[PDB]
């Protein structure tokens, strides 16, 4: 029964998130999560067979929710306004990134260069982002907002790189040095230029 | 010019780091030992310990020489063409140079840098190098302003940091994905677009 299932899964994954943050990805076990969740062992192993399945689930849900937020916002304002609002939100949303799973996730992704199955998983998620973000940009073209001077897939990939760089800056440096606000303004300038967006 | 023993020391240090690189590519950072590097260098143990007390110090030295050499190339290029042409040429070299990046130390180095978020001394080390890069690249951009090439609409430091991020992202793309998917060429063209716009560069 989907909504019942979705809530139990969300609960198990919140417990897992808590353990992953505290212990890291590698040292976290099924028992740790089962204890932290307050559910029975069979209630957890119903929906998940391993911590790695859980870890990937959390990554996917975060990517999906971010794209959901962009898509929905673009049902209620311009595509350009939805993308700009995402970038403006970054200074405020990244204040306590070090206490989220972001760093544990970046460490997990970095070792994919020497683990082919993991690399292929990453690439699939990469591909999905490029496709979804390209589709958002195309909506903007269809609504007459944009006349891009580069391919949509290139713009999407560049966007992912600037976005990931901004998150990384907030993680590694104090606020003034990270300059999230200035990097987001630079990203906006790039997007406005490459998309020929004329909304202001 | 101190009876030239700075040159002799630089050359010996360079040789040891070449030996180290060879070992690091094979074994990774954590599994490489001093003995490994001593053997590979063809020098004596005392001849290596003269200059380095650990593999970590060597691994850092190799990251730094790479950054110093990237900056030197940019600065020297800008002595013989416009600052804009030098930055634009760098982004072209980068595209051509990333073919066999998986066979370099880059992925090992990226891994080492990532764990700085949970190792304060390593994070401080990273921050010192970040600051040096921002300062140097800002200086290059200022030369461009001096020569009437640019009128920037954002602070030089912000432009520098954005540049570093797009640069590292291009390298990462080449490391993690096949050639067509990585799209280094398109990303470099995007970087160029951004730089031209933010610098108000009017050269082609």
């Amino acid at each position: 029964t989907k909504e019942h299932k979705d809530k139990r899964q969300a609960e198990i994954l919140e417990a897992a998130k808590t353990v992953f943050k505290r212990k890291g990805f590698e040292l976290t076990t099924m028992k740790d999560v089962v204890e932290e969740s307050g559910f029975s062992r069979g209630g957890v192993y119903l929906y998940f067979s391993s911590t790695e399945e859980m870890f990937r689930r959390i990554i996917e849900t975060g990517l999906d929710e971010g794209l959901r937020k962009l898509d929905k916002s673009a049902e209620h304002q311009s595509v350009w306004a939805s993308i700009s609002s995402y970038l403006d939100e970054l200074t405020e949303g990244l204040r306590d990134v070090a206490d989220t799973l972001a760093p544990v996730q970046f460490e997990y992704l970095v070792t994919a260069w020497r683990n082919e199955e993991r690399r292929q998983y990453l690439e699939k998620r990469y591909d999905l982002f490029v496709e979804r973000f390209s589709r958002l940009l195309q909506k903007g073209i269809d609504q007459g907002e944009f006349q891009p001077v580069q391919p949509l897939a290139t713009i999407a990939k560049f966007f992912l790189n600037m976005n990931d760089g901004i998150i990384q800056n907030a993680l590694y440096f104090d606020e003034e040095k990270a300059d999230v606000s200035g990097l987001a303004e630079s990203a906006k300038l790039y997007l406005k230029t490459v998309l020929q967006a004329d909304e202001k």
